[PDB]
């Protein structure tokens, strides 16, 4: 992880509050 899973993680952040 640390770098690679940023990507994924990368997705909470938009799948919190995201444009729906």
């Amino acid at each position: 992880g640390l770098g690679s899973v940023f990507g994924r993680l990368a997705r909470i952040l938009g799948r919190v509050i995201p444009k729906v």
